[PDB]
């Protein structure tokens, strides 16, 4: 009863209600041009068929009822436009919709009644993004036997689920279902079993209590179970295992779930992904469902309390990239067929366990691993020599261990690593000397070991070095200046040790500089306003007033003067050399340094006065003065008079 007649009227009824075109779509929608060209429109057969202005950023205040009269549109693709509309208008719509993506595009108001049971030809519904306060209407699920695709996810939608009647003959060709990012409450529902056919099943972050549905077991074409962020306690039943004909995402990750991981698993040969994290799931982890996991590629399990010895099947999943094992209760030691076993394994993490024994050898042969973590564990033996042939390292981690021996000279071939953190060991000797052709390490973290000789001067090479922690060792001799060619160093702790001499002028990352290494470092680079910035042979703004920010040397045997090229460290936040042998007076340049919070000077033998620059210091919220030979009245300017007295005693 219609044709183009009507159609093209129906478009420019749009264009009508429409304020704003910020990419001019609309433009060419005019009553001399046929809508077949109208830009986002398409027929067929000489009636439009879809309207996708997607994306398009359109803003206005727009009905649906300029669409109702186009009884042949099948597609309606309005997502991500800046226009407001009420939920009630989704009624108005044509009934030979079948695609209707309305993801962010303005909708205000709870889902209407006697629309997903009325608009039976809709095979796949996306309202994303909206504000459906409220309930689901209870017709969500009573006559939608064509509907494969159900987003309404990340609304404000508040009440139950386990109300809504779902009919075995109207859920056939649900497959993907996607609830998360709701306030949706109470159980479960039981009912869900009744669409048979899920594949994707997405209820993330809700407010889902009560158990894991035995039911679920029977949803055996279940590709994709993500529950997680949610209040699910209970045990993980078992009868999850009977869908692992199919699953290949499980994600429970963030509900407080109690009990063994459930031994069924083992049958999950398709397994991609398992994310079991941040619960408190227990009990002897069941090493036998790894010998199946061929297929797995992220193993999720931290923040638990799961037990037993450290499982050694994990040599089983050859396609592991990723395990996490952080805080959980894993005794044993480390299997020492880990590798070449997990031959893809990039990420090994196990931090804060009951780990013992000592870092397999073999460990060296999982050639693809990133990252190492195994710190706040009791591992014991010694760093073993193979470990650079990790080539592709970049993260050393076991601080809060018990490892001896020596510092692996091997581990200068580890061309990658960035991050050394070892402190908390039993590490003895002398820094090695091939140490420093790891020229990318970032962070550095010997603390509280006991290594001996002297700080290598060779710490100066290191153009990305940024942290260095060498406190509470057993380092002698004196701090060697070429720490002042560190480009970027911005942490230096050298407390306890026995290191005497004086202190530096400069160190650490000077004011200018960049932590480029290339041409861009010096200054043949010429500016010519084919180019603009030339290098002709013979910038870089705030980054240019970077500077050290913490200097720690307290706790030493260093004499002489504090020296005032100190204060031409404007970003330093922390100077604590106490308990040291220091004299003379205290330069004046400390008041540039606006910055700085805490001041720790004491246990020396200070002389002079206090200069009243300290006055600009209005950072300072911490200083330690004690057991010096100073003299004079305070600055009572600034914050020094309203701190404790005891900072000043003797
Ligand atoms: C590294 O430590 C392991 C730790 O083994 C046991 O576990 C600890 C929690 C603690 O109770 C230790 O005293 C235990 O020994 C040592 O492994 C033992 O090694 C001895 C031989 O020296 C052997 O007879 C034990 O059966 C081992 N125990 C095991 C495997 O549980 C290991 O010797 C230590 N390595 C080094 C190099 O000192
Ligand atoms: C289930 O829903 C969430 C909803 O966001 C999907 O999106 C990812 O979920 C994480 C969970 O922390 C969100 O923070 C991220 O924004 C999303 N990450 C991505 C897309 O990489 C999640 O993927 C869904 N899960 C499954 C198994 O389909
Ligand atoms: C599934 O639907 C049938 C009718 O189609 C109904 O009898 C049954 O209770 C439903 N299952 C649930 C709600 O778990
Ligand atoms: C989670 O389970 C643990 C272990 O049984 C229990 O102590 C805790 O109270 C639970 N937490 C919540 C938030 O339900
Ligand atoms: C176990 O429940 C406690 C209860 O407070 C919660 O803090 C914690 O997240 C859960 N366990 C872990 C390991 O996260
Ligand atoms: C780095 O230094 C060590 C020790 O000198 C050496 O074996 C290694 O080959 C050097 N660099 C590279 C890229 O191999």
């Amino acid at each position: 009863q219609s044709s183009l007649k009507t159609d093209s009227l129906s478009l420019l009824s749009f264009k009508t209600m429409i304020q704003d075109d910020p990419n001019n779509i609309l433009s060419n929608w005019s009553p001399r041009k046929s809508p077949c060209q109208f830009s986002g429109v398409t027929c067929l057969g000489g009636r439009v068929t879809e309207i996708n202005l997607s994306g398009s950023g359109l803003s206005g205040i727009v009905s649906f009822n300029a669409f109702t009269s186009l009884d042949s549109l099948s597609v309606l693709k309005l997502s991500e436009n800046f226009f407001v509309l009420n939920s009630t208008s989704l009624l108005l719509l044509p009934l030979t919709l079948t695609h209707l993506e309305l993801s962010s595009s303005g909708l205000i108001g709870t889902l209407p009644e006697n629309f997903f049971s009325k608009y039976s030809n809709l095979i796949s519904i996306t309202l994303s993004y909206n504000n459906f306060t409220g309930k689901l209407p209870n017709d969500l699920f009573l006559s939608s036997k064509k509907l494969q695709t159900l987003d309404l996810s990340y609304n404000n939608i508040t009440g139950p689920i386990s109300g809504l009647t779902i009919p075995l003959s109207s859920c056939v060709s649900m497959t993907y279902l996607d609830f998360s990012g709701n306030s949706i409450s109470g159980y479960i529902s039981d009912s869900l079993i009744n669409c048979t056919n899920l594949k994707s099943l997405n209820l993330s972050y809700n407010n889902f209590d009560g158990q894991i549905p035995k039911s679920f077991g029977e949803l055996k074409l279940l590709q994709s179970l993500d529950l997680s962020h949610n209040r699910l306690t209970g045990w993980i039943p078992p009868e999850i295992g009977d869908t692992c004909r199919s699953l290949q995402n499980l994600r429970l990750s963030y509900n407080n779930f109690t009990g063994v991981i459930p031994e069924s698993l083992s049958s999950c040969s398709w397994l991609q992904s398992l994310d079991l994290s941040n619960n408190n799931i227990s009990g002897p982890f069941p090493n036998t469902i790894l010998r199946s996991f061929g297929s797995l590629q992220i193993l999720l399990l931290s923040n638990n309390l799961i037990s037993g010895d450290f499982p050694t099947s994990i040599s089983a999943c050859k396609s592991l990239r990723i395990a996490d094992f952080s805080s959980n209760r894993f005794s044993g030691v480390i299997p020492p067929d880990l590798c070449p076993g997990a031959a893809s394994l990039e990420e090994l993490r196990l931090p804060d366990n009951l780990v013992t024994g000592e870092i397999p050898p073999a460990i060296s042969q999982c050639s693809e691993l990133r990252t190492i973590d195994l710190s706040l564990n009791y591992l014991n033996g010694t760093i073993p020599p193979e470990i650079g042939n990790l080539q592709k390292l970049e993260q050393f981690i076991a601080w809060y261990n018990n490892i001896a021996g020596e510092i692996p000279p091997e581990i200068g071939k580890l061309q990658n690593l960035k991050d050394l953190i070892l402190n908390n060991n039993q590490l003895t000797g002398e820094i090695p000397p091939e140490f420093f052709n790891c020229s990318n390490i970032e962070w550095v973290s010997f603390t509280s070991n006991r290594l001996t000789g002297e700080v290598p001067k060779d710490f100066g090479i290191l153009s990305r070095l940024a942290v260095l922690q060498l406190g509470n060792n057993n380092f002698t001799g004196e701090i060697p200046p070429e720490l002042g060619k560190c480009t970027t160093l911005v942490w230096l702790d050298l407390n306890t040790n026995h290191l005497t001499g004086e202190i530096p002028p400069r160190l650490g990352r000077q004011p200018g500089s960049k932590a480029l290494s290339g041409l861009l470092s010096g200054n043949t680079m010429a500016f010519v306003r084919v180019g603009g910035l030339v290098e002709f042979s013979g910038l870089s703004l705030f980054t240019r007033y970077q500077t050290i920010e913490y200097l720690d040397l307290s706790y030493n045997q260093l004499r002489g003067k504090i020296p005032d090229e100190i204060g031409e460290m404007i970003a330093l936040q922390v100077l604590e050399l106490s308990h040291n042998q220091l004299s003379g007076e205290i330069p004046f340049t400390i008041g540039q340094l606006k910055n700085l919070g805490v001041f720790d000077a004491s246990d020396n033998r200070l002389q002079g006065q206090i200069p009243e620059s300290f006055s600009n210091l209005s950072f300072l919220v911490q200083i330690d003065l004690s057991n010096n030979e100073l003299t004079g009245p305070i600055p009572q300017r600034g914050q020094l008079s309203t701190l404790p007295a005891t900072q000043y005693a003797n």
